[PDB]
DNA sequence: GCTGATGCGTA
DNA sequence: GTCGGAC
DNA sequence: GTCCGACCACGCATCAGC
């Protein structure tokens, strides 16, 4: 019963006979590290989910109290999202911790990190007393995380490091690697919230919980054919997934799960205001072409695409209001002005609601929307409604809860109707999305032109009646986003490659990204405008490594200016011209491209740049000019 | 008390 | 946001 | 088509080091 050889990958896995801790005992972390180890070793999701489910099966069998930590460890989360825990541990610290844990120089082990592309294997390969401290447990290592996440104030980083040295010198075998990876936030397991859910639902279904030990019922799949066992699990699979969608808070599910069992969960775990839900999202479309096929025979509506923050507004019985972002973080304290205007936006009939809206930066003096970059300069922290400098206008466009009742399983027509009926527009505080419902291949295209005129990113397009319900389990991108840059219309740039960046794991070794530049005629310089790491195939990314290998330089050219950009690992004789696409342009505090052209102190950078195509026809001389770029940014009114 | 390095969470 | 890998 | 882990600018909050 040694865990150094534990194996949930095994075949005909017996939850008890194959475990590596006697029952009731605390689950070793090495089990987890092993599980993780056997997961990282295949690449097929369907294997990975069973191998996790094996660990879970045992955990449910022997040590039920450790189920929650084990799941949180596998998610690399610290707890429910709306509590806002955060490690506050970076690569910088994590390293200091490793260096102190082993001996070497900070820049020594730092070097080992940036050319292995992963701290986890810097951690463990490095050689911690004559005594091995007693071995790490999953409950403990979880609770050492939260301990790191609670420390704050002066000299908090010291204490943070100090716990990490502990964990490390107590690590055996591969633990020091997955511990290092979790704390760096890049667990990069291969399975996420979805698969962990798949594995958990397989595990309680295979090895049902609450059994008096030893459990009579170990594999509850035995009496079934393959076809039977498979669509059985998928069924239970969808029980857990959907229920979690409505209530995505493990600390409340896992108890209930354990007591009344999986199939009865959806009657104790009701969608309720006060718990942040993951919002519904969409999918791009090439144009009003791809529209009429995905939607086919179903009336749709058309809504403005708003360049703001999605905010999801919860209203309990008894007046407590809380406001949540799309990541389920609590944003209430961030928005006191909206907590105050609540009574002015509901009919006093309304006792409880959940609203799907989009907070946009709004100018009062001129009655017009300001772009997202302005909005981002709100204070996050505990505000006082007095000192708001950047007003915000809410754009409500759906309804999930109304007076005790969940509207999830009901069509958008209905959902919009009740929203139109119980809530009240007040211009530049709270309105409905500017809309149209219509099907004409032309008047739609006229409405987009008018939206993008209004300082909006494009058009949302939502089915009114067919499939137009909200349930984000069976799908979670079920409307369509008609942009302008998804279209031949989208305005690209041709920019110059002036350096390269070494990659991180899954791209460590090869070039991970590039720093690009625009040509400034007046000073004759190349000014770095942004970095680029998105959207070349692995093969194209070596086409580049082989066509830039000749051009590596030890020093920048003198006519290249990057200001406070990240220094490339490999500077590059300036030769390669790529076609780059971006959503919008922005006023950069660190990029010199076109500085002074549009603002006394800030050049311009690209939000969300992706690489499209190389341009062999263009020399660095014919790329986009900083003059042209300044003109581009202005064209965003 | 301030500043630079950076973690985190908006896009 | 949108990407490619690998199923 | 789905899931996963990447990539990016930017600004507020936080803390070590001065
Ligand atoms: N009218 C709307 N309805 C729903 N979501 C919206 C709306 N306007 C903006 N959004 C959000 O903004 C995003 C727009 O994406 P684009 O590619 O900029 C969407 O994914 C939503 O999260």
């Amino acid at each position: 019963l040694d865990p150094s050889g534990y194996n949930p990958a095994k075949n005909n896995y017996h939850p008890v006979e194959d475990a590596c801790w006697k029952p009731g005992q605390k689950v070793p972390y090495l089990a987890v590290a092993r599980t993780f180890e056997k997961i990282e070793e295949v690449s097929a999701r369907l294997r990975m989910v069973e191998t996790l489910s094996n660990l879970l099966r045992s955990v449910v069998a022997l040590s039920p109290p450790d189920l929650l930590p084990v799941l949180y460890l596998s998610l690399n989360h610290l707890g429910p999202p709306q509590q806002g825990l955060a490690l506050g541990v970076g690569d910088g610290v994590l390293l200091k911790a490793v260096a102190q844990a082993t001996g070497r120089q900070l820049e020594s082990v730092r070097a080992e990190a940036a050319e292995k592309g992963d701290v986890g294997l810097v951690a463990e390969n490095s050689r911690r007393l004559m005594l091995p401290p007693p071995p790490l447990t999953a409950s403990g290592v979880f609770s050492k995380f939260r301990d790191i996440a609670r420390l704050t104030g002066s000299a908090s980083t010291a204490k943070k490091i100090d716990i990490i040295k502990g964990l490390f010198v107590a690590c055996r075998h591969s633990e020091a690697r997955f511990i290092a990876r979790s704390l760096s936030g890049r667990l990069r397991l291969g399975l996420a919230e979805q698969s962990v859910l798949a594995a958990l639902s397989q595990a309680v279904s295979l090895t049902p919980p609450g059994q008096e030990f030893p459990p009579a019922m170990v594999d509850a799949g035995k009496g079934k054919t393959a076809e039977a066992r498979k669509t059985w699990l998928e069924e239970q699979g969808m029980i857990l997934k959907q229920t979690f969608c409505e209530v995505p808070d493990l600390d409340r599910i896992i108890p209930v799960l354990l007591e009344h069992g999986l199939e009865r969960l959806p009657e104790h775990c009701k969608l309720s205001p006060g718990i942040p839900l993951k919002p519904m999202l969409a999918h791009p479309t090439r144009g009003i072409s791809e529209v009429l096929k995905r939607f086919e025979e179903a009336a749709f509506t058309c809504e403005y695409k708003y360049d703001g923050q999605r905010a999801q507004i919860h209203a309990l019985e008894g007046g407590e209001v809380k406001i949540f972002s799309r990541n389920q973080a609590d944003n209430t304290g961030k928005y006191p002005d909206i907590i105050s205007r609540i009574p002015k936006i509901k009919l006093p009939s309304v006792t409880s609601f959940i609203l799907d809206t989009e907070a946009v930066a709004w100018d009062r003096e001129k009655k017009q929307i300001q772009p997202f970059q302005v909005l981002t300069t709100r204070k996050r922290k505990e505000v006082d409604a007095s000192e708001i400098q950047v007003q915000v206008c809410l754009y409500a466009f759906d309804l999930i809860y109304l007076n005790g009742e969940s509207l999830v399983r009901e069509p958008l027509s209905r959902r919009r109707q009740l929203l139109r009926e119980n809530f009240v527009e007040t211009e530049g505080e709270f309105v409905f999305a500017t809309s149209l419902d219509t099907k004409d291949i032309e008047q739609i295209a006229e409405f987009l032109e008018q939206s993008v005129k209004d300082s909006c990113e494009g058009l949302m397009v939502k089915t009114l009646d067919v499939d137009a319900t909200y349930e984000i389990a069976k799908r979670s991108h079920n409307w369509l986003k008609l942009k302008k840059d998804y279209l031949g219309v989208g305005d690209t740039l041709d920019l110059v490659v002036i350096g390269a960046y070494l990659g991180r794991g899954k791209r460590a070794g090869r070039y991970g990204g590039f720093l690009l530049a625009s040509y400034d005629e007046d000073s004759e310089e190349l000014q770095a405008i942004c970095k680029l790491g998105t959207g070349f195939s692995d093969e194209e990314l070596e086409e580049h490594h082989q066509s830039l290998k000749a051009l590596v330089l030890p020093s920048p050219r003198p006519y290249v200016r990057i200001d406070g950009a990240v220094i490339p690992d490999h500077w590059l004789d300036p030769s390669a011209v790529w076609e780059v696409k971006c959503a919008d342009l922005s006023l950069s505090p660190i990029y010199p491209a076109a500085r002074g052209l549009v603002d006394s102190d800030k050049g311009i950078s690209l939000r969300f740049p992706r690489f499209i195509r190389v341009r062999e026809d263009k020399q660095p001389e014919q790329a986009t000019t900083s003059a042209q770029v300044a003109c581009l940014y202005r064209k965003q009114s």
